[PDB]
Formats: C-alpha cells, structure tokens, sequence
C-alpha cells in the first residue's frame, strides 16, 4: 500500500527565506500580518493583494488578518507540507489538525 509524498519543492527558487522576503515588497497597508512571519513559515508573496503561497506545497492563503499565525494556518491547511513538518515537527502538526 502507499502512493508518496513527491520531494520536490513547488517553487525550488523560492527556498530561501531572504528570497521569500524580497516577495513582500509590496506587501499591502492594508494587510494585518507581518511578512516577516509569513516568509518565515514558507510562504511568499503573489499577486498584488495579499495572497500568498507555500514555495514547498504550493499551499495557497489569503484574507490575513490581525492574530493570524502563518505557522498555524500552514498546519491547518496543508498538514502533510514537508517544509511544515521539517521546521514545526509532528507534533505540532497533529496538535493543530486535532483542534
Ligand atoms: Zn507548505
């Protein structure tokens, strides 16, 4: 039994933090949530909104707002993100999926 999880990332390029910062250069006023977090968590800035995307899943969020944690909505819903689950563990995974 068993199909596999593929290792490779959505967006290699996009592997690096530094790199997913620069994304965040236009980052809205308007928007609730600090890009630093955000890049921290994986994820990198498309569009002009605030829509944004994992460069490993490809998981794809919008609609940030204040409170909102990036780690959080990344285990909410992307659970089996390899870059998720390497930076957070299974734990805290499971912990969020269970709530
Ligand atoms: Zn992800």
């Amino acid at each position: 039994a068993g199909a596999t999880l593929s290792r490779g990332p959505a967006f290699p390029g996009m592997g690096s933090e530094e790199l997913r910062l620069a994304s965040f250069y236009d980052w809205p006023l308007t928007a609730e949530v600090p890009p630093e977090l955000l890049a921290a968590a994986g994820f990198f800035h498309t569009g002009h909104q605030d829509k944004v995307r994992c460069f490993f899943c490809y998981g794809g969020l919008q609609s940030w707002k204040r409170g909102d944690d990036p780690w959080t909505e990344h285990a909410k819903w992307f659970p089996s993100c390899q870059f998720l689950l390497r930076s957070k563990g299974r734990d805290f995974v499971h912990s969020v999926q269970e709530t």
